């Protein structure tokens, strides 16, 4: 199975309460894209590289049928301006 | 249960037989470290960014633990000349 790394810091004017609608959106994300399977996310607490500052973690298993897919893009357009910096990694977890 | 994901670029003198060898030593840890539950890791095969590989391990209070864990410190004595650069976040996943 393959799976989709978001790292992500968000802008300082962005709130908590904007930051949990952000995240419970795209956990519901799943219910209307086929190809997604699974949705986690996190905060980091220990904040070892703060100068690179990534504050959160968005772990998706399932990936063009999602990135071209009008839930996925509309996504995209509600919450752009949400997020000052994201890294996307995508692979094949092993051993 | 509480992650640490781990983000990393190998310096280009590293070869592949030797990050292979540098995960599966990595894995192997789980053995060693009563703290660690599981381990995978993978490579990113999108290149949508230096970063080109991941680490998920699979454990807050018990990462101290591993953290001074002398089978952790060494690993980090044997191998950190192999790496160019790295991010750390330790998260607990939600939904």
């Amino acid at each position: 199975a393959v799976k989709q790394l978001i790292v992500l810091k968000f802008k300082d004017e962005i709130t908590e309460a904007q930051k949990e609608e952000f995240f419970k959106t795209y956990v519901n994300l799943v219910n209307i894209i086929p190809a997604m399977k699974d949705v986690y996310w996190g905060k980091d607490v220990t904040q070892k590289n703060k100068e690179e500052g990534y504050t959160h973690i968005v772990e998706v298993t399932f990936i063009q049928d999602y990135i071209i897919h009008p839930a996925h893009v509309g996504f995209g357009d509600v919450y752009r301006s949400f997020w000052e910096k994201l890294l996307i990694f995508d692979y094949t977890p092993r051993k």
